[PDB]
């Protein structure tokens, strides 16, 4: 299996493309510093339109952890995803209080790469430079790949994802900017292309 999350969706037009491509998760960003930012009322309505074949994920960065928990509850999302600003203590505080918590980090932050170290269900590892060249720099992951449930991120696009999955064999992938036509505007054609490229590694057609 290869779990696919599209992160930072902001409209039904994008949700429809994600459902048509049978993605596994959709992220809704609540982070006022991001071009993908959504207010609580908007996250609530968007979340309610997604069917039970997709995990909905509230993605936060700067929201005090108790408020983030309250927002996860009120919006009805499946998962609370915490960006790397959050302390280890905050990750575990959340994990005790909400059923599904994801810990995001990046390789440059020298993170703890053991999944579940602080109560999280899954670790999202962002390796933004690994796609800077013509081919995917699988050396940047390699011995650092978690043994547990994790998502690879790092500027994934329809153009690099087959290479990334083939060489790095992640448990799943997370994509955002690489399927946008503009910041905060997901492009249905790119979503479809991304999923085709990613799934074609194990099930080419």
């Amino acid at each position: 299996a290869m779990y696919i999350k599209v992160c930072g969706l902001t409209d039904p037009h994008a949700i429809d493309a994600a459902q048509a491509a049978h993605v596994d998760a959709i992220g809704f960003v609540h982070a006022p510093t991001s071009p993908r930012h959504l207010t609580p009322p908007h996250i609530s309505t968007l979340t309610a339109t997604v069917d039970c074949t997709i995990d909905t994920v509230l993605v936060v960065a700067t929201t005090p952890i108790a408020d983030a928990l309250a927002l996860a509850e009120s919006t009805g999302v499946s998962v609370l995803q915490l960006h790397g600003q959050y302390s280890d203590d905050d990750v575990a505080y959340a994990a005790a209080r909400f059923p599904r918590v994801w810990r995001a980090t990046s390789l440059s932050a020298s993170p703890n790469l053991t999944v579940g170290a602080y109560g999280e269900e899954l670790l999202l590892l962002d390796a933004p430079q690994a796609g800077s060249g013509h081919t995917w720099d699988f050396a940047a992951l390699a011995h650092r790949r978690p043994t547990g449930r994790w998502l690879l991120a790092g500027g994934l696009t329809p153009d690099n994802v087959a290479d990334a999955i083939t060489t790095t064999s992640p448990w799943g992938v997370d994509v955002s900017s690489g399927v946008e036509s503009a910041p905060g505007v997901k492009d249905p054609a790119k979503i479809a292309a991304f999923v085709q490229a990613a799934r074609g590694v194990s099930c080419p057609r």
